[PDB]
């Protein structure tokens, strides 16, 4: 694979998105890097309008799938590196289970040795009382699978999956995610078989930091093939 070697080593990575939820805008700067050998993210982020109007959680599937582990047996799986350095469009709709959704459009491709998202969220319909812009969301993360399947009209893939919110009553606030990726070079990319990326995430506060800022703390890697 072509993409698969821009991974074999430590890469740095640049996130930045510009959002919109209810009328509530704000922009997010973050920076890190990223070692697809372990399937290891390390980021932290920092909302550079001032303070964050809805859940830092909220935003960390928004916030490159590339970095993920894809084992020896599944290589020839790994849509996300394949299609690197030129790299992918995401987009997604998050439905907030009994409240809003956010609908994000992100382009993943390297800058120089630097592999960046930038993203574009627009959320509506969200209760002003919900557990998200009531900020009632506990800052934390849960585990989660990732389901891919090919999608050959698009020379892409589809994905989905439910995302779990601690909420800090002690109830839970899904998330379901559709996704579509697309190539943004006319290259070849590698069409997957059904399979999935097994999850998990830790977020923390830089101690010495007063803007609002999350650091995260994640692995991922995928399964489903023997």
């Amino acid at each position: 694979s072509k993409g698969e070697e821009l991974f074999t080593g430590v890469v740095p990575i640049l996130v930045e998105l510009d959002g919109d939820v209810n009328g509530h805008k704000f922009s997010v700067s973050g920076e890190g890097e990223g070692d697809a050998t372990y399937g290891k993210l390390t980021l932290k982020f920092i909302c550079t309008t001032g303070k964050l109007p809805v859940p830092w959680p909220t935003l960390v599937t928004t916030f490159v799938q590339c970095f993920s582990r894809y084992p020896d047996h599944m290589k020839r799986h790994d849509f996300f590196k394949s299609a690197m350095p030129e790299g992918y469009v995401q987009e997604r709709t998050i439905f907030f289970k009994d409240d809003g959704n956010y609908k994000t459009r992100a382009e993943v491709k390297f800058e120089g040795d630097t592999l960046v998202n930038r993203i574009e969220l627009k959320g509506i319909d969200f209760k002003e009382d919900g557990n998200i812009l009531g900020h009632k969301l506990e800052y934390n993360y849960n585990s989660h699978n990732v389901y891919i399947m090919a999608d050959k009209q698009k020379n892409g893939i589809k994905v989905n999956f439910k995302i779990r919110h601690n909420i800090e009553d002690g109830s839970v606030q899904l998330a379901d995610h559709y996704q579509q990726n697309t190539p943004i070079g006319d290259g070849p990319v590698l069409l997957p078989d059904n399979h999935y990326l097994s999850t998990q995430s830790a977020l923390s506060k830089d101690p010495n930091e007063k803007r609002d800022h999350m650091v995260l703390l994640e692995f991922v890697t995928a399964a489903g093939i023997t």
